[PDB]
């Protein structure tokens, strides 16, 4: 990402909205905004194999593993405004388990992009599927969208839930229900 | 369009009939304020579903249920012309198309900003979504408090009412319905 | 019509027998206050379901369940003449007819303002709704605390009692009943 | 209040906003609206002496009596939309105490009118002052305003607090603080 | 002490006057149950403070105030003969003497099990503690809900009343009173 | 007025610089959406305090403090152009004039819909109220979360920031300030 | 029955063996207080189910489940003679006969005021109810905290134990047991 | 020290006197378990303050108050030999020396594992800290629930007792004590 | 068992390498404290299940499942040697044998006080219970937070992990497992 | 720079001494993981306040207090090398200069990622802010839980520790300090 070009675009953005890039509080803003966006879009430049590293261990049992409450932050591709919340992951191993923290690294890889909450859930689930080839995986994303809160409809109490169910989580109703019950 | 002038005249007369003084300082601008307020509160009748959606329909990203919960709403009961309000929870399973999240709120407001009965509000919201997306199914749950039950009449204070509408797979598939409802708990 | 004069006489003698002084400043108007209170607390026996509903029956807007929860109630246990209170939750599936929301509260009060047993209260409310709407089904859940268990006798403080009545589809369809009960959680 | 005239005004109101007074759901609406408004404005027609009745008893002590959480419902005189919440009352007797329920009857007398929350607090306090002539009285009104929530600014998390302090509640900082602390 | 036979006869007639049938299966033993209940509910009039304390007064261990909060109480309002209940919080600074913790509850019950006014209940509890022990000060706060305000009359649901009595240093020193009250929040 | 066309051009270029495809289906309308969003998010610069208040200033009804709490707000930090949001609490003591409650919210939005620093937001809101009402004093407390601290950089998740501005009696009278702040707890 | 004198002597020797001074001011009346205490805490062994229930068995008002939850209880573990306490929840479906609500609490106390094992407590309570009402089924859930594992031994602080007993339809019917357990949630 | 054999014999006789069978399966090892239990529960009498604190006295890092709250504790009332438990909160201002955090808990256990009176427990803990650190002042607040008044006697369920001890600046300085107590809120 | 002298030497050097001064007043006894701590934290490797249970296996009292929830645990992740902690919930259906409640906690500590992976911890606890008792089934749920995820690396703050192991009927019958899991919500 | 190679060697030997197998699959990369973790956990010693602040000091917008609360932190106790964590709350009154909000979090981390005692942590954070801004005053409150008290030693579970540092007006002005502390409640 060309930080220098982002800075120039940000400086002009400030002017067009009626601000003064030369005033003290905005002097380093174009630079700060440029670096922030490089970080906020770093997900596009990451590789799944590197993100997981080699933290795949032999399964200790056959029961479902649930990693809940993984906070996430993303940007809606429609308004370029933040949407955030939590991601809950559940899976039944097929001989291999993932290092707990790698789930969060996978979440960040797909969240630090321009997104659609519906896509985010699917991409996370598919990534875990590719890495562990488990019997099944289930991912639930619950978030609040600033594009709905600070502008437009300006609704304050809303939150959205999206999910993706693969393998036995899609095929076995009881398995899915058990996973969702753990989140309640 | 609503005749604001007539509304102002009616409101001015309303004030005198209830025993107030339409001429006192604090009520002078009231007929005007009330007229504008009611035009806004009934603006939903004059809206078009096509314009409300604004073509914000996108290709589905997956096959799982999408649940948009806690969309606050405010309406007026057609029986007493007193506000009833709370939240609307929407759930649906796409059939190739998903809706921009905010459009669910815009649809809610379109049907809430009218004289209503909560049972109908749920149905109309669900039917609007079904028409716009033609999803596999849609479920709408409305939960609200009614001032006509709280500030007068029975004057109950702890009551809330839940109404809903289930279409397609939400009406036919028991487990799909149970799954949607469980997300709300 | 209750004989208020006779109630006052009985209450005045009650004050004497329990050891109090009916002549006290603070007790002078007590017999009169007690008479009026009990006339109100037992007014349910003198009400008619037809008048309580007031013809507030409208055409159904859909086929989904309507749940009116948290209708607070107050009653008197027929065993000790001590209050028991809490909330009544009502669920039903219409068969072409829906009831004005407040009428559920009026029906609750009609049966609550009598001497009762909680098990009966749930049943009578459910049967009343059934008679008025002839719905596909109706379910009533009553949850309350009993002062006769709290301020005397066993003197338990944390206990609460749940009673219910299920009619039509609420009794015949397992999933329907579960759906109603889940809405209460 | 002329219920018949209110009904006629309500029937026309329905027509002007684009509705049909003849449809089933609105048949009895003009009548219902008329009766509701007669009840909602009944406060103007009540008398303080009748509302209190004669429920004024000899004081049992000198300490502050606090009656909190008296729910209330009113109508803003500006938009004719409901504003509601709770009223908390505190006072130090001067030989006379009021029957607890009469505080609620006084609240209703002033709430069932077209109001301004700032006025409501003062009128309730002054009424209690006139009835008991206590050493002091304090009234706090906290409410939510539908004219701010369902229209206009459409803010959802706001609530307003107004109050009135008379006698020792105005003069004695510690007395006022003690009353307000009881509400926390 | 109290004539249970006269109470039973009064209760049996009470059932008749309010519109009930004393012959009903559910009301057969009611007059008897009601008489015994009221005998228990007014037992406080016949209790002696010296016996209530049972000589459970021990030497002080320190100078700091002792706070016994959350002592649940149940009483009857002398105006309507309907229950009012809640909690009693007690704070005191000893002067060489401390009371057995449970004795505070026994004192509460002694005064609560009578016909009362919440303002008096607080004063009588504090005065009793002041008599038994000879503390530097005593503070009693009573917070309760009144059924005469909830199940009839104004029918307000969210209200509760706080009454108190401050003696000795609790009345004298504002900082002591403030500290006692802060412990309750 | 804001040049939407230039904003769209800048946004379109922004998308390509960050590595995205401005031509893909979901991003086609993005430059347009972003342009309109930012014009709205910075609309506060173009508003006039006189028009915002709309002459909704009324005669004071009393002398006590008025507290309008929980007015939600959303702003953009001038340092990172990322949202910071939360609530604004306002307190003031009238000097002959009170403000229409909703105008407090309109004033908040006027200063929040700009590039800001939370410390300034509190001050400007307080100064605006002081100018419009010339009250005895005014206090404004802003509490918010900052996404620039949450979704990047230090990435702290539990932090909230409180800023305030106290004018007149709120700045000078300790007890008046304490009273205002206590209402917020 | 229980030889109080013998218990006092045993308690007196207990005080000296553990290292305390039986002649100390605060311990003089201890052996006496402990004796009466344990007589009360073991009174359940001497009670009779017939007397505890009395004649409080009324005709069933309906066929739906009756749930009496939150009946607090206190018992002593037979293994350490240390208290274990919590709540007992009872559910049952009548077969023509319903029990007076307070009798459930009296039955709980009858089996709780003994040396116990929580697994047994739930079973005995269920059997007692089954014997008295002969209902279609009974379900008992006991949830408590044990001081023997909190104030000594493992010294775990967050643990709670749930034991239960299901008879009749509560053991047979899966849906019935589920419905009962759901009411407790 | 404690003669475990003698306690076992006493516990064995206790079991038969109360009406139980000492030869019963679940009671065979009870007298042994009870003996060791009470030895542990009274171990505080045999501990030495110097050994409990060890050498964990470090140089003060500053002059501000240090507050260690929520230290759970369990003790036995000397009057009934029944447990009373809750939490101990400690606050102090150092005078050049600070204590290792865990030592506060060890001091609490030292005085808690004895036969006690809650008023004394707070005093002893405060004195111990004062003796070990000689700080500018120490404040101790003990809040607990007593089973002797919950599972027997008055059988009150919602009550909690607070006792405290203030030494040095915590007793002298009004603001210091207030600040400490505010931290607990 | 473990060489405390070697651990001390390793810890002393650890302090030096990370940039600290072992000679500092605050670090003088650290190597010693760290060695003893790790000896305690790995004590589970040297424990014997038979001794942990202490023959506390009693005859079953009923057939219903016993649920021991909220057993707090603390462990160290074998990957980073950083603590992970939370609670362990255990459910089982006996087959003539029930375990002493506290023994479940002792089994938890036996396996937690080792280097672990949460997935294994759940399995080992369940297998131990399955060996000691010969139940029809056992279910163990472990829920914990991991410092290696919170204080370093991804630094996520809101996450917690659930692992479990189901044996016997808990694995076989879905309704049994579901009932166990429902008791935890 | 820390010698990661040496840390790995020490960690590998640590695994051997505690009784584990360094050759295990799950422990092969542990020495490397532990080395990197500790380098990060002690990175605070290698940071410079000037670089941490990054010149993010701006002109003050007003004279009122700025409170940044809930900044979560994680540290290692210098006594046992076990984590202690919680939150840091910062308050200050500017003297012409304000700090970028995130810098407070960066300052917290600089001092937290070291071996510490909570009393020192509060002081160093406060002194750092003082040096950077030279404000009229600054106050820092640190509230945390210590694993060395929870997972070993006394094993207390409910305890939490509060430490603080007050400089300038926060130390000199009683009301200012109270105002800051009240914002934290
Ligand atoms: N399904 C879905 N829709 C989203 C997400 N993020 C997001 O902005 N949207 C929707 C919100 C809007 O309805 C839609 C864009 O609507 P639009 O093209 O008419 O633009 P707009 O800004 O004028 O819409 P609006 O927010 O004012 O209603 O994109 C997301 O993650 N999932
Ligand atoms: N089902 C349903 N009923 C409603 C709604 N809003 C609303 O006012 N109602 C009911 C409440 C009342 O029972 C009914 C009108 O009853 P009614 O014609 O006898 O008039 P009323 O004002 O005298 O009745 P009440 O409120 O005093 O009981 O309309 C709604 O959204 N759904
Ligand atoms: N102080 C005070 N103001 C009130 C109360 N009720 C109430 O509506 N107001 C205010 C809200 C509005 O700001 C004001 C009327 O404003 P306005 O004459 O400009 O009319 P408007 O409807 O266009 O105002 P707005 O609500 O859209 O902002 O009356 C109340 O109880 N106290
Ligand atoms: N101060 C005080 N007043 C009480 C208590 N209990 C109690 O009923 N009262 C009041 C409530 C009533 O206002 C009053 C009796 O009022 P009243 O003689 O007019 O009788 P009422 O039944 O018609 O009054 P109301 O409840 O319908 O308002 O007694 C109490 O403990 N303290
Ligand atoms: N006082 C104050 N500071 C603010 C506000 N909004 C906001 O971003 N800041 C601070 C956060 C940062 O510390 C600072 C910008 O720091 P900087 O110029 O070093 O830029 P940076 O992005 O590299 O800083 P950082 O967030 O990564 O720590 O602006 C606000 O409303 N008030
Ligand atoms: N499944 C599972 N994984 C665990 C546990 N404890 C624990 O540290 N892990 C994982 C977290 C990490 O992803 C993994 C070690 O990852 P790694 O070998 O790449 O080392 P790292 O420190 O660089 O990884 P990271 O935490 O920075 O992501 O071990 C546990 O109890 N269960
Ligand atoms: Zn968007
Ligand atoms: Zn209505
Ligand atoms: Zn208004
Ligand atoms: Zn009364
Ligand atoms: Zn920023
Ligand atoms: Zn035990
Ligand atoms: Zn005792
Ligand atoms: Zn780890």
């Amino acid at each position: 990402v060309d930080l220098e070009r982002l800075q120039a675009l940000a400086a002009e953005w400030l002017q067009v909205i009626g601000e003064d890039p030369g005033r003290e509080g905005l002097l380093k803003t174009p630079e700060r905004v440029a670096k922030a966006w490089a970080f906020l879009t770093r997900g596009y430049r990451q590789r799944l194999e590197e993100v997981v590293g080699g933290a795949v261990f032999p399964a200790e049992g056959s029961e479902m593993v649930v990693v809940k409450g993984v906070e996430f932050y993303s940007m809606c591709e429609h308004h370029l405004l933040p949407f955030f919340g939590k991601v809950h992951i559940g899976y039944i191993p097929d001989g291999k388990i993932l290092g707990l923290s790698k789930f969060a690294r996978i979440v960040d890889m797909f969240a630090r992009r321009l997104q659609v909450q519906e896509r985010l859930a699917v991409q996370i689930a598919e990534a875990i599927q590719e890495v562990l080839e488990p019997q099944g995986v289930g991912v639930v994303v619950e978030g609040v969208h600033l594009c709905m809160m600070m502008r437009g409809v300006e609704k304050q109490h809303s939150r959205t839930v999206t999910s993706a169910m693969l393998g036995v989580f899609r095929e076995n109703q009881k398995t899915r229900e058990e996973f969702l019950s753990h989140l309640r």
